[PDB]
């Protein structure tokens, strides 16, 4: 049926970040950030890229890229890292893949890949 529309990766806010990123159905990468990050700026990249791929290639139905506003949504996580990014896997979402966010693909893919239990790579 339809497929595609706007931004590819999965921008959930911290009030669905529960029922999209916390859901068990598939390996979901979570890059907390904020509209003022200059990092997150650089991250989306790869972001639209991975999560292009990962929402139109061989895992739309898979590992699934998102994202969250840590500083326009209030997450029920802590975060001493700005910005920072978790990987709930489909069997692990009480103890993602808790991470700071680099600016490569690679190591995104490998993120999922050795941090979620799909292991998408």
């Amino acid at each position: 049926g339809p497929l595609g529309s706007e931004g590819p990766v999965t921008v959930v806010v911290a009030k669905n970040y529960n029922e999209i990123v916390l859901d068990d159905t598939k390996d979901v990468l979570i890059e907390f950030y904020a509209p003022w990050c200059g990092h997150c700026k650089a991250l989306a990249p790869k972001y639209e890229e991975l999560g292009a791929l990962y929402a139109k290639s061989e895992f739309k139905d898979r590992v699934v890229i998102a994202k969250v506003d840590a500083t326009a949504n209030d997450v029920p996580d802590e975060i001493q890292g700005f910005p920072t990014i978790k990987l709930y896997p489909a069997g692990a979402k009480g103890q993602p893949v808790t991470y700071s966010g680099s600016r490569t693909v690679e190591d995104l893919i490998k993120f999922i890949a050795e941090n979620g239990k799909y292991k998408a790579a």
